[PDB]
């Protein structure tokens, strides 16, 4: 009933779902290149296979869970001077989770959501989500009632101002390409509103989220009061089937020198980890660089099996056999590189949005002539990736970048561009490292600005597998069920598609492949 634990619900749910998180581990995560490998990963998102069941996911978990419990708690606060902050921040937050169903998914209930809705166009939305959260941003007012559960600012009313308003640029930003006299007075008046954008760390949107114990049971799965996310890139599978990363995403790290390389991934020998618990990994990356082995990262479509690697012997594991035999000192797997412990953990943040986004989405706006200041491109970019990298100190207790570190990596492969093209190339591949922890908005701004350069799997020698097409998909398709459920609503949008519900049509947003 009470509105402020509804917000609190809608936060945990974003992350805290295993039901959901399943989504980002099976397509978001090979999409974008970042992870392949792992069974999930690989058959579903590497090799194209279209399941609608996989597909439904955020559609289901929010439309009969969070995004409908927050659209009556809206409508049950709208009208309430004396409950103005509780609403205008619920406006806020179902802006937010409803930018993740369209960016999904196309056109999709909106207005109506909350007995046939109208699949609202995706323009229109987008309409929506800039009215809103200047109106919100306009009604918060610290006077007036207090939040009580709020798991991201703990009631900073002025930090959702913030929040909003960072919003604002990120959707500005993403209509650039298909609309943009729009894009640039919605990002110019942004930065005019009240409470202004999130300037730096200290205003980062991060749902916290407690340290339980990961469990695949039944009870498990209403349990939001963990990061799901982190729980599945450790596994159900965990031994056999890990968060392997991709080429595309270990070669940008590894061979422009960034000093996040072994903060985002190590290469681990795991034949003594517990299931359940990412304890009792053998660290041989150190050893690995002093030997001269190659790592051999999975290209896009390819299984940990398939090529199966040249190794070596590991000392370190030759030194644990003689104790307990059982461990072979002959690597093979554990060359592949795997996503470091410190992202597998349940105390992880559930990213919403970051001031270094903010750095980035200013930058690429001063490099589009908008007029936002006079901060140069070259020093925001520099500011975004500063702000990137020191994200990793201070919220998963990765080892700090000296300013040494930073400076060598910013002067050479991690150089701002010149050409307007080579620039829009940085932010936008920088910010996709970024994005690493907040999948959604990864796959979006990939899609969005077409950076980084992703090719499909087909190119890699995996072509005889891609069952859905031999292009990456640029959305997912609509639940099945919806044609029983809302059947006009739902035959209407998929009229305006071409009469096929594809997961090659471009979302409207999205004007190249
Ligand atoms: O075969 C070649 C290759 O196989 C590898 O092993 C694979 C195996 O082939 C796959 O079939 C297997 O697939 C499992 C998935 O990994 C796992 O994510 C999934 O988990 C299910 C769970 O079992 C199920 O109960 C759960 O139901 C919940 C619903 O999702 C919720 O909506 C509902 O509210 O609550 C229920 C719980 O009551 O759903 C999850 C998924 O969300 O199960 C799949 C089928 O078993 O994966 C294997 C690897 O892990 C092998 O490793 C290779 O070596 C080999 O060459
Ligand atoms: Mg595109």
């Amino acid at each position: 009933i009470d509105p402020n634990a509804q917000l609190t619900t809608a936060q945990l749910q974003t992350y805290g779902d295993l039901s959901m998180m399943e989504i980002y581990r099976n397509y978001h995560y090979a999409f974008t290149q970042q992870l392949m490998g792992c069974w999930n990963t690989t058959n579903y998102g590497g090799r194209h296979t279209l399941d609608n069941n996989e597909m439904s996911r955020i559609w289901t978990s929010f439309y009969t869970q969070s995004l409908k419990n927050i659209i009556d708690a809206q409508y049950r606060t709208a009208e309430d001077a004396e409950k103005v902050n509780i609403n205008s921040v619920l406006r806020i937050y179902r802006v937010y989770l409803m930018s993740i169903i369209t960016d999904t998914y196309g056109d999709a209930p909106f207005s109506e959501a909350g007995f046939n809705p109208k699949y609202d166009k995706q323009e229109d939305i987008y309409n929506a989500f800039f009215l809103e959260l200047e109106d919100a941003v306009n009604k918060i007012d610290p006077t007036k009632d207090k939040v009580t559960g709020d798991l991201i600012y703990a009631g900073d009313v002025t930090k959702w101002q913030q929040l909003a308003n960072s919003l604002r640029l990120r959707f500005a930003m993403r209509i650039s390409s298909v609309n943009p006299t729009k894009a640039q007075t919605e990002f110019e008046n942004a930065l005019a509103a009240n409470g202004g954008v999130i300037t730096d760390a200290s205003s980062d949107a991060l749902i916290k989220y407690m340290t339980i114990a990961f469990s695949f049971g039944q009870e498990a799965y209403s349990d939001y009061r963990g990061n799901s996310l982190s729980q599945l890139l450790f596994g159900n599978d965990p031994a056999n089937n890990p968060s392997y990363l991709c080429s595309t995403f270990f070669n940008q790290l590894y061979n422009s020198g960034d000093p996040r390389t072994f903060k985002i991934s190590r290469c681990y020998y795991d034949g003594l980890m517990s299931a359940t618990s990412p304890d009792n990994r053998v660290d041989i990356t150190q050893e690995m660089i002093e030997k001269g082995i190659a790592f051999s990262p999975r290209d896009p479509g390819a299984y940990s099996w398939e090529p199966w690697p040249t190794g070596y012997d590991s000392d370190i594991c030759a030194e644990l056999a003689v104790n307990n035999p059982s461990v072979t000192a002959t690597m093979a797997r554990e060359v592949e590189p795997k996503l470091a412990n410190n992202f597998l953990k349940s105390d992880n943040p559930g990213v919403v949005m970051t001031s270094a986004e903010v750095k980035f989405l200013m930058a690429e706006a001063t490099v589009k002539k908008w007029n936002v200041g006079s901060v140069s491109a070259e020093d925001l970019y520099k500011q975004g990736v500063r702000a990137a990298i020191d994200f990793l100190t201070d919220n998963y207790g990765c080892t700090a970048t000296t300013d040494a570190e930073f400076d060598a990596f910013i002067q050479d492969k991690g150089a701002f561009g010149h050409t307007d093209n080579q620039k829009l190339e940085a932010i936008n591949t920088q910010a996709w490292i970024l994005h690493f922890t907040n999948p959604a908005e990864c796959w979006a701004n990939v899609r969005r600005s077409g950076y980084p350069k992703l090719k499909s799997p087909a190119e890699y020698g995996f072509g005889q597998y891609l069952t859905g097409g031999t292009e990456i998909p640029v959305r997912l398709c609509y639940p099945v069920l919806e044609s029983s459920y809302n059947k006009k609503s739902y035959n209407e949008a998929i009229e305006r598609m071409g009469g096929t519900d594809n997961w090659h049509s471009l979302l409207w947003w999205d004007t190249e492949n």
